[PDB]
């Protein structure tokens, strides 16, 4: 084999031989001169990797539903080569498992980016915990899709109950019954309206109270769908205070 | 072989013979009794992908480094399959390679994660540009991950400009020399939901000049690091309507 960037593999359930390709002994970070071995196989595995890597293969000599592992070997310094094997049964003329074939993957990038994105959720869990804003996400269609521990303390709703409702059960008549026609019809667009200006709307808690509230929205794409973050500014005291100051000036003539 | 989960496939440069894998039947989404064909394969692909794998197959006609392409195929309706196509060339005894060969692999799992992270990373994006207060990530040495809209807005430096300096850049003394000293007094602690209270501390903008501001910090872990989330308001307009307000007050007490 020539080029393939993938390693190959065989361990013989009757020799316990295994011989394996040359990509295949560069990703374990084994030499040249090492000879190839089920027992060296097992040398680069941390502990209970092997463990798995061995009951993985009695149980594909008994039920013989394939082989698939995934582990790092600490083949540089301290933050490994990433490896998944995959294998299935050879038989031969009674039927009897005799081989255990397949190849070794290279898996590095697919961890990576399994690993970002665990950082990324945990971020999200982070912000939807701690921004004192209360942060609102929509869909295309109005479906409120993550809700805020701010949102949930102001708009009286938790998050379980909020994610899944449209977003206009936050609000009073008349925006409640013309919230949907309104992201309908900037969904046609041509930019006669900016998301970006931010308003001054009334929110209802489920409460039924009502209260002035300021709010933004960004817009982003994915999955060929449109989806909205709203972030809300309470106003009550905000006018409350600016009220008592109008007053106050008005009343000193 | 039996449960290996890949396909495997060799096609000939010379006479454009293919023959694939049972298990690659399967992947491809037809051939429950049609024999393989190289015309059967490329019928499978959309035509914008037939075009890519034809190119990659030219590309290591001529001096390749492997074969390794991915494409979406229709499957059955609603039932598109992503599959990466990996392969080598192989000699007959001193000439150039017979045949080129390799393996087909189930990658679903693999571009759910990539389109999660893909969508992620587009939404922090969005809540970088939208989010009203100023939002500042550090790491847990005070080195700014990110910088968002209206951080750069406020303090005046640009992400490119404020990422990979010291949080204490937006602050005055005798802060500024103190807060690597408080981030890691902090982090021999122990004590959960004490970065959840706020504070009322003084900013500094490259400008030079201070304001008052608020802010709230969550703490999330990643990779062995802590990484804290900073929310910040600015407190100028508050405190000056506030002092206008308890100062018009006073004019007849
Ligand atoms: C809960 C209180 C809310 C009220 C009372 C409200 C009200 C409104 C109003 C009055 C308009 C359009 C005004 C006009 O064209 O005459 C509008 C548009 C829109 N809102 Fe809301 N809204 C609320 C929350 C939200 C949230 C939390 C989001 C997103 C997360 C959102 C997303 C949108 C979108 C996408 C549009 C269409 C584009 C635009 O004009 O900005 N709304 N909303
Ligand atoms: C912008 C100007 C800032 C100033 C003037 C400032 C000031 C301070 C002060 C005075 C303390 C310790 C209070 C005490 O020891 O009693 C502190 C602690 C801390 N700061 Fe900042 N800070 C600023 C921004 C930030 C930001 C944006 C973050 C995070 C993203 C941050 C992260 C921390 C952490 C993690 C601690 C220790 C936790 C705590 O006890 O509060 N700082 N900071
Ligand atoms: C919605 N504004
Ligand atoms: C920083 N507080």
């Amino acid at each position: 084999i020539e080029g393939f960037g993938v390693g190959t593999w065989d361990l013989d359930l009757k020799t316990w031989a295994l011989d394996w390709s040359d990509t295949a002994r560069t990703l374990l970070g084994i030499g040249q001169d090492q000879p190839a071995s089920y027992d060296l196989f097992l040398s680069r595995l941390e502990p209970d990797d092997r463990e798995r890597v061995e009951s993985a293969i009695k149980r594909v000599s008994e039920r013989g539903g394939g082989f698939d592992v995934s582990f790092r070997v600490a083949g540089t310094s301290n933050a490994g080569q990433w490896i998944r094997a995959r294998a299935g049964l050879i038989r031969d003329e009674a039927g009897t498992a005799r081989h255990l074939s397949g190849i070794f993957l290279d898996i590095d990038e697919e961890k990576q980016v399994e690993g970002a994105l665990r950082t990324r959720e945990t971020h999200l869990r982070s912000i939807l915990h701690t921004i004192p804003d209360a942060m609102i996400v929509i869909d295309g269609h109005g479906i409120i899709q993550l809700f805020s521990t701010a949102a949930e303390r102001l708009f009286g709703w938790s998050e379980l109950e909020a994610i899944g409702q449209n977003v206009n059960i936050l609000m009073p008549e008349p925006d409640r019954s013309r919230h949907d026609s309104y992201i309908s019809r900037y969904r046609t667009t041509s930019d006669p309206h900016i998301i970006g200006i931010g308003r001054i709307v009334t929110g209802k808690r489920r409460d039924g109270t009502t209260f002035p509230m300021h709010l933004s929205i960004g817009e982003m794409q994915s999955g060929g769908e449109p989806y909205f973050t709203g972030f809300v500014r309470d106003l009550t005291e905000h006018q409350q205070t600016q009220a008592r100051l109008q007053e106050l000036q008005s009343e000193l003539v």
